[PDB]
């Protein structure tokens, strides 16, 4: 199916897209985790775009590297890799009028995590990051 996915990753604090952007790692919810899966799977590129809450900014987007391997048998779990490709924050200013369809057409800068972005404004999201250098 959709060639390329989008979702949103938020964190709870700044510390932790530090971790992840040096370590080259992330780790979500387990709601989550079968949306992630099923996407890396199906799509040939998912993309996480993400946003520490309440910090008005997005520090930048990643692309999913591995799956989550939650084997039947807290220690790593569920740690899985991310390969970074912008790590500049963005404020949501820039992104104002990038509305979601898939979130109700709210804007991007609001989204639950883990939210999936509808392609089109998905793309749009990346195509901001191309004005900072």
């Amino acid at each position: 199916n959709m060639p390329v996915r989008y979702f949103i990753m938020k964190s709870s604090n700044l510390r932790n897209l530090e971790i992840s952007q040096q370590k080259g790692i992330w780790s979500t919810t387990p709601s989550n985790e079968r949306k992630l899966n099923r996407a890396f799977w199906e799509s040939s590129i998912v993309y996480l775009v993400f946003s520490v809450q309440g910090s008005g900014h997005f520090q930048g987007f990643s692309r999913m590297s591995s799956e989550i391997g939650r084997e039947k048998s807290a220690g790593l779990g569920g740690v899985f890799k991310v390969e970074w490709i912008r790590k500049e924050s963005l404020p949501f200013q820039f992104a104002h009028h990038l509305l979601n369809p898939w979130n109700d057409n709210k804007k991007v800068q609001i989204s639950r995590d883990g939210q999936e972005l509808e392609p089109l404004v998905g793309e749009q999201l990346l195509q901001l990051w191309e004005r900072l250098p």
